[PDB]
């Protein structure tokens, strides 16, 4: 006989009074990319070449992951 | 006899009492790529010569992520 | 005998008292790509040549991921 | 007696075998300025807040100056 | 009596056999100022906040001045 | 008597066999400036917060300044 019965009762919680007054002002730049031949396959994740720029601001921006497995 | 019998009950949760006064301002810049041959195959993601902004401020953006397997 | 019962209760929650005051003004800027020849196959996701802007501001923008999976 | 006579028979002269493959590409950029009040009187001149792009490639260019005075 | 007679039979002279290839190409960037009072008289000349680029390809550009001046 | 009578037979002169392959490629950056109260008179010449880029490929660019006075 196999139970398999885990229990979850967890809490991930924020408070924040007031979030704000953020600036985000990059001064430009430059980039160069020289190559011949690219040959890619399974799975290839790739960025050639970027200049790139993020705000993030969420008010809460928690995470909770979990995995639950069984096997024979 | 095989029982799989997981039980969740979690909380993930924000407050957040204001939100804003948020400036993202980028002064421009320069991107150049070259190559003679390009080639992908199964499952490739790739991304040449940008120059992309993001500006993103959700009131909540909590994630959960769960994964729940059996096998014979 | 094989059962499978998980058992989800769970909450993915947000409270936000004011959101806005929000701004986003780029500098413009410059991009060049140079090759010969491409060739894309199975499952290939590709951007070539990107001067993008995004602005993104949900009220919630909470997310949930589930997966439940069985196999003989 | 007064007697004004200057003799002038300079030159000021170019060659160019060839002229031009010449790029001007400025990558974008950002410009803010701020203020209350402004009076300009007698011969002011005045530039607030500018981006400007120039190119020029006259095939000659040259220049000569002169001021020729009497005064009792 | 008085002989005012000066003599010019100078040369400003080029020669060159081919101009080119030539690029500018910058990358972007970012200006700010603040003030509250500007009060600008008598030949006042001025430049505020500039983000400016120039290219200048003159197949000559010689230069010449003079000045021929008599006065009692 | 008074006789006034210099001559000027002089060369200022360039040759060049070939001009170029010449290349510019500045970086961005970032500037800021403060202030309360700007009083300008009398033959000012200013410049504030400024960031510029200049490329001078003159095939020739030779100068020559003269100045003949007489005076009583």
């Amino acid at each position: 006989q196999i139970v398999y019965k885990p229990v979850d009762l967890s809490k991930v919680t924020s408070k924040c009074g007031s979030l704000g007054n953020i600036h985000h002002k990059p001064g430009g730049g430059q980039v160069e990319v020289k190559s011949e031949k690219l040959d890619f396959k399974d799975r290839v994740q790739s960025k050639i070449g970027s200049l790139d720029n993020i705000t993030h601001v969420p008010g809460g921006g928690n995470k909770k992951i979990e995995t639950h497995k069984l096997t024979f």
